[PDB]
């Protein structure tokens, strides 16, 4: 049987891993084989005779609907050959360990109780960095925490504020009182499950408005305050300085105020809002225009006040262009942002050190969701942490079919442009996916996914930041069996993939065992910024594909790409960029334009097209920018902006010290890079292949006084002239003068 010739493997790999590490080797990534080999064998035992609860959990994804039945009785077989290939794999590779083929260094062993959390890394003893990854629910027994992560936490909800003086549920307290600070890890703040005494003294009204689908009550209700600081005043002090506050408070999970119509279709999650909110959206109408006729004029409206200014909320998606549609959603970006302003200032009242984060998706913002109140930057700016909770497309499921990246490997651009804004926004600051997409989520799936992907995107999310990840998800007991309560993102997922697992932590181990590498990168200079406005996302629905049009034209070239705003113009060093690349932002408000007029003031460059910069967020004409101190280069093509941008760094000789040349079948770079110089001062490369097709890389120095030969720091070995990646591999090489 498959599961008998597994044990046999084990044997044999067992037998290897002594040997080697008896010759002085480090065999730690094959351990994490056998033991992911052990814990998917019983994994698959429990699937065996379990296929009735198997099959149901396959009926709840349309993907795996009209074959439930099939998936469920062939899982167990798939996972034991699965892992058959798993121990295949390792067996070859710790071959080559023994005979010296390769050359691996040592790997470190990440204890999560000899790791520290600084402000941009995270370092064990000797202070070398590290990254951090868990998964959600993941079981806490040894079997699991030696190589799949010791993330620790707490959990508070309202629900916890038993009266409405202010008692905390007494099971609680206890806790509180009697856990010990433990592993790093993070606060989560629920808010759902409003008590009884809120709904008893706030009535009806209190909970008709949502934040939904988590957050459950009317954010600008005075009630709101009342309920969230009994629960942070009866529990925060008692976390001060424990481990389990290390990677932040998580103010929200995935936050949002939909409060958007589409005539008679279904918004999912939209909500209308309370008579505190229009309140409020009436002093911010105050201060936007001052005087009513102003209001009337762009609204078309006849009020006499802004007392009598209505509005129908959800607003119909068909206002969208108007000046009503951008007033709405842009009080509605503030509104939500005075929340967590409030709700952090509470917090710091009992844990003065607090760092703030927030599980936002960045999909919000690169997707351009309409009407959602969620100004990433303005959130990011309150948070200590880059918290977020973004994706990526292995593929796409349309209607219950999957369907391919018709341009790529797989969809990344939520990764690059998402990671890429926070780094702008919070460029000195850890990035913590608190619940990671990246393997799966709501429209990405495949049991059968090529082990490859998770490599890739791993290692691509750790170049651009990440230091530390819960990835979504381990559902599974501690026997195998399954969490109560499994919905249809579970058919699929990573806890029926034995090699998709591996790989995960694999990859993990060589992002650790070059970990400065890895930290130079995350701290290189961001040279070109692309403009964002809110303005422009504001108005214009498909504003994101004219932005990434010019980001992924940048995005091949060695450079870490970065984006600007008005605010990352008014409160950051500009010698921390070269040059700002404004691309199809056709509308923009009146402080962007001049914040960029001050940025040409003060000796800085822009690079435009002629259609953006000269409307305001009403549509009314603007002048756009002139050139005074500094330079304005006007470009209305991706790729005249593109060679524009890539010469004032040559002019600034921030241009890589490495070419890179690449043939592909596709008429269009896929291979993403970065460069960075070592201790020895050679330079090193990053790679990934994001094409689907297979690349071949003519790696070059440029000032090489006797030729360019590479050598593959992953394994110790020199590499052919002519470097072949296929869709998804990954390099990671250093260039000797040779």
């Amino acid at each position: 049987t498959l599961e008998q010739k597994a044990r046999i493997k084990i044997d044999s790999l067992n037998g290897f891993i002594a040997e080697v590490e008896s010759l002085g080797k480090d065999a730690l990534k094959e351990k994490l084989a056998v033991r992911t080999a052990e814990v998917f064998l019983k994994f698959a035992n429990w699937d065996e005779n379990n296929i009735e609860e198997n099959k149901s959990h396959f009926e709840k994804y349309w993907l795996y609907k009209n074959v439930a039945t099939q998936m469920a009785q062939e899982l167990p077989d798939f996972e034991r050959n699965d892992i058959l290939k798993m121990l295949d794999e390792s067996i070859a590779y710790i071959k080559k360990i023994k005979k010296e083929e390769v050359f691996r260094a040592p790997i470190p062993k990440v204890d999560w109780s000899k790791v520290t959390v600084g402000q941009d890394e995270i370092t064990m003893d000797n202070n070398k960095p590290v990254f951090l990854a868990d998964y959600t629910w993941k079981p806490d027994t040894p079997e699991l925490t030696e190589f799949y992560g010791e993330l620790n936490g707490f959990y508070i909800s309202p629900y916890y504020v038993t009266n409405a003086s202010g008692k905390i549920n007494q099971n609680v307290i206890n806790n509180l009182n009697t856990k010990a600070s433990g592993t790093p890890g993070f606060v989560f703040i629920n808010n759902k499950n409003v008590p009884q005494w809120a709904i008893d003294s706030y009535g009806a009204d209190f909970t008709k408005f949502q934040g939904a689908p988590f957050l459950d009550y009317d954010i600008d209700h005075p009630g709101a305050k009342v309920m969230m600081s009994h629960l942070l005043k009866g529990t925060v002090t008692k976390m001060k300085g424990k481990h389990y506050t290390d990677l932040g408070y998580m103010l929200c999970n995935e936050p949002r105020w939909i409060t958007y119509k589409d005539g008679t279709k279904k918004v999912w999650y939209t909500s209308g809002v309370s008579t505190y909110t229009l309140d409020k959206f009436k002093g911010w109408l105050q201060n936007k225009h001052q005087n009513i006729a102003q209001l009337n004029a762009l609204w078309h409206s006849s009020f006499s006040n802004f007392e009598e200014v209505v509005i129908e909320i959800p607003i119909d998606i068909s206002l969208m262009g108007t000046p009503k549609w951008y007033d709405w959603v842009t009080f509605n970006e503030d509104r939500v942002t005075d929340w967590f302003t409030w709700m952090k200032s509470e917090l710091r009242k009992y844990d003065p050190t607090a760092k703030a984060q927030l599980k936002i998706m960045p999909s919000f913002f690169t997707e351009n969701d309409p009407a959602t109140g969620i100004d990433l930057e303005a959130l990011t700016e309150l948070s200590e942490i880059n918290g977020n909770d973004v994706a990526a497309n292995y593929n796409y499921m349309v209607k219950g079919e999957i369907v391919k990246d018709e341009k790529y490997a797989f969809g990344w651009k939520e990764l690059y442009m998402g990671y890429d804004f926070l780094k702008s926004v919070q460029p000195n600051q850890l990035i913590f996916n608190s619940e990671s997409h990246l393997l799966s989520t709501n429209n990405a799936r495949d049991l059968y996914m090529d082990p490859k992907y998770p490599r890739a995107v791993y290692w691509a999310a750790h170049t651009l930041g990440l230091n530390a990840s819960q990835t979504w998800y381990w559902p599974r007991k501690e026997d195998g069996s399954l969490k109560s309560g499994i919905t249809g993102a579970y058919a699929g997922s990573n806890n029926q993939q034995p090699r998709v697992t591996n790989a995960l932590h694999a990859t993990m181990m060589d992002l650790n065992t070059h970990s400065e590498l890895i930290m130079k990168m995350q701290r290189e200079r961001k040279p070109i910024r692309v403009f964002y406005s809110k303005a422009a996302a504001a108005n214009k629905g498909s504003y994101m594909e004219g932005v990434f049009e010019m980001y992924e034209g940048l995005n091949f070239e060695g450079i870490p790409l970065g984006f600007a705003t008005k605010n990352i113009i008014s409160k950051q060093d500009s010698s921390l960029w070269d040059v700002i690349v404004v691309h199809k932002t056709e509308q923009v408000t009146l402080g962007e334009l001049n914040t960029l007029q001050d940025y040409i003031d003060n000796g800085g460059t822009v690079i435009t097209d002629a259609i953006s910069l000269k409307k305001n967020e009403y549509g009314l004409p603007l002048e756009g920018l002139k050139q005074t101190k500094g330079k304005l280069i006007l470009a209305n093509t991706v790729a005249q902006a593109k060679i524009e941008a890539l010469q004032i760094l040559e002019t600034k000789n921030h241009l890589p010290k490495v070419t890179v040349t690449e043939t592909n079948a596709e008429g269009y770079k896929g291979c993403t890079w970065r460069c960075v110089k070592n201790e020895q001062g050679n330079y090193v490369l990053s790679i990934v292949n994001l094409g689907k097709t297979e690349a071949t890389l003519n790696v070059q120095l440029k000032q090489a006084k006797n030729g360019t030969v590479a050598k593959d720091l992953l394994n110790g070995l020199k590499l052919p002239s002519q470097l072949v990646l296929k869709p998804y591999d990954v390099y990671l090489i250093e260039l000797i003068d040779e």
